[PDB]
């Protein structure tokens, strides 16, 4: 079928939906080198005893938003290597007793990344990731209709009822110009002499900074206005420091698009709230904002905390990520910090005292019931020595280089889980990790972040390894992917590997990025999905696959996912899709699911896992 | 450069704005197949001795929206052979002595039919389009980045500010489903037991018609559930009939799409103010709204003039154009008309009734200073007898079929003309043809648009005829297209001509269609130029230049498009594009000038006919 923009008018009386369809069958049994397949099972196994998960999850659960008093002690921290202990709520000598350590993840990281590009396995995957390619179109050769129409049935249900999810998108770029201008040329006009920021020794009014730079007011646009401290003095204003480095920033950047700023945020958060009503317009699209944590001052987290609250900062539709730039080595020039160490200090530690005592660090709490992951950043290409075995613990990386990838998220990793099978024990919330990975740089960024994490931002260089590219489809893993964005710098669009990936089932969505540099639209993302279709022609019940599973790899709620999608959401498969609320062939799903099953038999060579019910 | 949705901020200064760039000489001599071009020259003259054109120009020109008082008398009608004649006010013997008989302009179509598929000449064409376009593209090598910056020196000016016109959309499928379905949905809630419709022995309310189709109400979505009069009788639902066919309709359709309805278009135009506050919201996006006159009955006119007022349906961003359906062969099965004729006297005269005596079809008036131009329709592949010379006048014309297109555009181009070549005597508004032309069907129908309309609608097939392609370039005809409805039926997306026909400079433009069935945006049109940028990868300069030219295309009043554009638009060339009002770089469209009077000379061999202004 491909493509809906078009699709005309049809007609109508199906009330009673229908599976069945073309099945298949093919089977292949096996040759001496099962030892691979062997291979991709221990690789599949590793990653499995690592991420962290719920010991009881979502689904098996048992006015304003914020405050309540709690107070319950329970005790000690105990940060050992950049990996936090504490111990059993008196004083033990065991801890919650968790966690491998920094070497081990780095020996099992080199393992991957061996057979990741061992000979006759990348050969094994790539002849099994294009076969899985085959089969889909082949499927759609067979049954595109027998989709389409099922999809009648559920009158109701269209793209637009359908709830979607903006799965990776950048606090700050989330408006359109149009809107942030009007913001800005307005809050002039209606309050000029406000103080609203205090450099080169005075506190200027609103009008000042503006004649300050001179070229302002119906001048003002989007483009490089954000001309700073202002004058000759070196700043690159590429782009990923123009969002991910914290100093050197500009001066309406500092006013409208910063929080720990002058008049507190009283600017960008006042912008947030009319971007969340118009997106509370719309019912049906969320979003997972990125929000960032430098790990410079201990205060940045309460700090940012308060931000939310004092604000009102509070949507269904939208909840947040917290997002640390990897920007160590700019924060050891500084001086602001001596060790690599002195960070996860500030984001591993104001929160567990949050956790421990929650009225120690009070709406903050109010505020993580509303953080669910914690996405790491930066450009990705910039180059890096790949981490060794016998490494460096995070207090003896005192040297001027920032450390690299897999060393981050190794440490970011840990303590989020030591940290998060605690939130858990006491029965508060738990942020999952949502790395930004693989969008260039190194093929080891995936092989770590496979080991280890929850979703991913990128994975467009899954494309060049045949075999992380065939475990991610085994395991799951689902990628939040904006080709839009991408096509700026490292990729052109229709060479953009989701079509791709999306044929071979992979677990993508799409997503959105900066919507203030990148799109044209009122509606962003919709718009997203709308070029997408047309370009790598898709129908609706491709969309709509999409959209759908973009929530299966979201943040909210049981109380939500059930409600948008289906009250047996939680259930591994077809049965566990209402058509009636998700609006995608029942038939599609089964498809999928089968494919997938039948190739994890493949590769479990017979003897296979199978779980009922989906994962988080 | 190519393709606005990702470029990277950037930076500065320009306060100064920049002509100059790379030249590119070539000048080529010529062959004795010069009457060749003789021939060009020819259709390219007979063409202008045809196309009406107001004698003074809009920019030569010396609250609510209706009433006035006239009278003013001036007589005599007179249509003989489906050419009206309106002789001198009082009784003279030779009228206002205009327009070319039928035949001519059948033997002149066939002329222009010979040249434009006559060996050499099509060699000669093609030739010299590629040529266009390779031209457009070394310009893009030596100087897109000149054409970048130049931009930012109208600081205030991007994408957004510049004011595009959707110069091809009918009104009706103008709407987005979740806005159209939630007006139902809601006026069934908030007043169930209201008359409506009386089909089928009674007069219906609300809740009946819905129960009575059954399916409705929370499961009411746009596709087919427009399930008629209701039953097993027979009638096709394409598209065109379920748009241009007046009958046979569906009930929902009669109700919520219509105005010759029971509740004389309470809820069509309650639908379309919403449409226009929404539209008069972001300001810069136009609309040239296609409305119906089948030319069935004399009404028709005043009826929906009427229709207009009382429901004071006028917004400064709109304006209307008539569009007839070619339904004749249907409305001489219904008996309700007897020859050809009938339809000519059915739209040809309760205008001009109305120009002699304004209040004689007073607030029908009040309508027209807001109609700009007579577009008429229908599938463009139904197959078809292409006329001959010796040809049936308009009420000879009894027979079973229908009369071919070129007869249809003829009689419908006399009568337009001598129509406006008086509405113009009185001073009052004028209608230009704008018909749908070449989208699917025969070569022909575009050779006859060519030597009589103002735009088109289509153009698609200019695509198969180097020769008509060329000289539409030339002439300047330019061309109002739809892509992505385009894209439906007739012609796959990444197939469709358009960026080629901008590469070498047609007149072309981006629009609409179908709102309701074809996007996926709150957005329509924006959303066109956004899919479009991004699968032909075009530049903002690039969509700049096409939005700036939907306007030069449009139909509005001079006092906006100064306003909107430049108050030196009138002004053939770059001396007449104001860059801070159109952000187009007075250097791309120098290139374009100098390329398009290169071409001119190489074809008036020398000696050009030149013109220092554009037109109309
Ligand atoms: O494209 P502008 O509006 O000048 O700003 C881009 C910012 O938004 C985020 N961003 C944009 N695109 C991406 C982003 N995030 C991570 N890396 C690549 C990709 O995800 C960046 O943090 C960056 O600081
Ligand atoms: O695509 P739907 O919403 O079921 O209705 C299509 C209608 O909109 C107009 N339309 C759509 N697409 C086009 C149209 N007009 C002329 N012909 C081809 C093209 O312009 C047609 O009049 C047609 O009746
Ligand atoms: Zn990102
Ligand atoms: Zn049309």
């Amino acid at each position: 079928q491909p493509d809906p923009i078009a699709a005309d008018i049809l007609r109508k009386e199906p009330e009673q939906e229908t599976f069945v369809r073309l099945n298949v069958p093919l089977e292949v049994p096996t040759s001496d080198e099962v030892e691979a397949y062997k291979c991709l099972q221990e690789c599949l196994e590793l990653r499995k005893r690592y991420v962290f998960q719920e010991t009881v999850a979502p689904w098996e659960k048992e006015e304003p938003f914020a405050h309540y008093p709690q107070g319950k002690s329970d005790h000690c921290f105990e940060m050992q290597d950049g990996v936090v202990h504490v111990f059993a709520n008196k004083d033990a000598k065991e801890d919650l007793f968790p966690v491998a350590d920094a070497t081990a993840f780095f020996t099992d990281l080199h393992h991957v990344l061996k057979v990741i590009a061992a000979g006759n396995i990348r050969t094994l995957c790539h002849r099994r990731l294009v076969l899985l390619e085959q089969k889909f179109n082949l499927h759609l050769m067979l049954n595109a209709d027998k989709e389409f129409l099922a999809q009648k049935s559920a009158p109701h249900r269209d793209f637009y009822n359908v709830r979607k999810v903006d799965t990776h998108v950048h606090h700050s770029a989330c408006m359109n110009q149009k809107h942030l201008l009007r913001f800005i040329k307005s809050k002039l006009r209606k309050e000029p002499d406000e103080v609203v920021i205090f450099r080169d020794g005075t506190y200027l009014t609103l009008r000042e900074v503006f004649e300050s730079l001179d070229l302002t007011g119906y001048d003002l646009n989007v483009d490089l206005l954000d001309v700073h401290a202002d004058k000759s003095t070196f700043h690159r204003f590429d782009k990923f420091n123009l969002k991910y480095n914290p100093c050197g920033q500009s001066r309406l950047r500092e006013i409208f698009l910063k929080q720990d700023n002058l008049i507190q945020g009283r600017f960008l958060g006042e912008i947030t709230k009319q971007v969340f009503s118009d997106l509370e317009a719309s019912k049906y699209q969320m979003a997972e904002y990125r929000i960032s944590i430098y790990g410079r001052k201990m205060s940045e987290w309460d700090q940012l905390a308060s931000w939310i609250v004092n604000n009102d900062l509070y949507s269904e539709n939208v909840v947040w990520l917290i997002q640390l730039p990897r920007l160590y080595n700019i924060y050891k020039d500084m001086g602001i910090v001596t060790s690599f160490q002195n960070i996860l200090d500030n984001i591993f530690i104001p929160l567990f005292e949050a956790t421990v005592d929650p009225d120690s660090h009070p709406q903050l709490h109010v505020f993580l019931k509303q953080v669910v992951g914690f996405d790491l950043v930066d450009d990705e290409s910039k180059p890096e020595r790949r981490p060794t075995k016998h490494m460096p613990t995070p207090a003896q990386w005192t040297n001027a280089f920032n450390p690299a990838f897999s060393y981050y998220v190794y440490y970011c990793y840990a303590n989020l889980y030591v940290l998060n099978k605690l939130r858990e024990s006491k029965g508060m919330t738990t942020i999952t990790l949502r790395p930004h990975s693989g969008e260039a740089g190194d093929i080891d960024h995936l092989a770590a972040t496979f080991l280890t994490c929850h979703s991913i931002a990128h994975g467009i260089n899954l494309r060049k390894s045949p075999v992380l590219q065939y475990l991610y489809y085994l395991a799951q893993i689902g990628l939040a992917m904006s080709p839009l964005s991408n096509n700026s710098l490292f990729l052109d669009y229709h060479r953009n590997p989701f079509p791709v990936f999306f044929l071979r089932g992979l677990n993508v969505s799409l997503s959105t990025d900066d919507p203030l540099q990148i799109h044209l639209t009122k509606e962003p993302l919709v718009e997203e999905y709308s070029i997408a279709a047309s370009v790598w022609k898709l129908s609706a019940c491709d969309l709509c696959e999409i959209a759908r599973n973009s929530v299966y790899q979201s943040g909210f709620s049981h109380a939500l996912k059930s409600h948008w999608i289906g009250k047996d959401y939680y259930k591994r498969g077809p049965d566990g899709n209402d058509i009636h609320k998700t609006n995608v062939p029942h038939i599609r799903v089964e498809f999928r699911d089968t494919i997938w099953k039948e190739e994890m038999q493949q590769v479990y060579l017979g003897k296979a896992v199978i779980s009922d019910e989906v994962v988080p």
